[PDB]
């Protein structure tokens, strides 16, 4: 098992896998996303390898103070081996690396299997109220 | 007044302004933010001067899928001008020429008054939790 950095040639596999772990939306164009992430920066964007095919990935982000993560999955058949586990502690690490003091990950308010995942992970829930404003549409 | 990006000149002056708008926090070593921005690109990082002193400031951010803002601060004496508003204004603008499709902020959850600035100005509320884990500690 390998993680590694997205690469170009990953482009359609990525998108399939993130269908396939229902992380599209509507409002987020995963084409566009991937492409701002390309243009961006795309070394924490990261895939996780196992016998040549990509089964899991995360996009990491760090924005000068605080680092970030969407689009977490695992390939459906791939899950319950510390793929996502693996995933994280490798982003962090490379948060670390450039001087990332700290992580913040939004979750739905729904999904405890995701919250509680977090939680071993040592997250811990910040209480604050989460805005936003939509800057470019996606179609 | 005008808004234009930090320069280094300016270090002092910010980090006092912080200590005016009570966003010092013991977790977060100012200086060790100012220099993480600069380090990292410190575009983002806008301040608003009248008369020649900085009086106003935004710490904003993008890490390739969302925009951020911190350190939103306007001095006492110059409160109830619109500067939060041009600053944030500014800030969603430069976010926008390059790419960035959506910003988001966390609130506080007893922020009253902060919530309703959001609002006003056009954010919406996220039904989601906020989860954070502290990768460097500040001393
Ligand atoms: C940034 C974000 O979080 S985006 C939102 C993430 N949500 C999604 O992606 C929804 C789709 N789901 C998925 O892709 C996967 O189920 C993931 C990413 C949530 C989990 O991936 P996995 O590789 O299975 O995780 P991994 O094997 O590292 O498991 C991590 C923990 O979750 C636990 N776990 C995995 N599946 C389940 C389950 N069905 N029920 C309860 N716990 C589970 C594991 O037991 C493990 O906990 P442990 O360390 O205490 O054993
Ligand atoms: C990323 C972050 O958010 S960091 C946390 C932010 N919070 C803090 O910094 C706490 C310290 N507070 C401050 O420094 C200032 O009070 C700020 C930055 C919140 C606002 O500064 P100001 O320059 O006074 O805000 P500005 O004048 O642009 O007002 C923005 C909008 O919110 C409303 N508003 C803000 N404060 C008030 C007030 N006391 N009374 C009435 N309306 C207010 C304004 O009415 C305005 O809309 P308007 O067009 O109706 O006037």
């Amino acid at each position: 098992m390998e993680i590694r950095v997205f690469r170009q040639e990953d482009f359609e596999e990525v998108i399939t896998l993130w269908e396939r772990c229902d992380l599209l939306r509507p409002w987020n164009d995963p084409e566009m996303d991937i492409e701002r992430k390309m243009n961006h920066d795309v070394s924490l964007f990261l895939v996780a390898e196992v016998n040549g095919d990509v089964v899991g990935t995360v996009m990491g982000g760090y924005d000068g103070h605080r680092g970030s993560a969407y689009y977490l999955g695992v390939h459906p058949e791939f899950r319950g081996r510390g793929i996502a586990n693996a995933l994280l502690n490798r982003l962090e690490k490379k948060l670390i690396a450039r001087g990332c003091p700290k992580i913040q990950i939004n979750v739905p308010e729904d999904n405890d299997m995701v919250l509680g995942m977090y939680e071993r992970l040592g997250y811990e829930h910040a209480d604050v109220l989460s805005l936003g404003k939509r800057l470019i549409e996606d179609e």
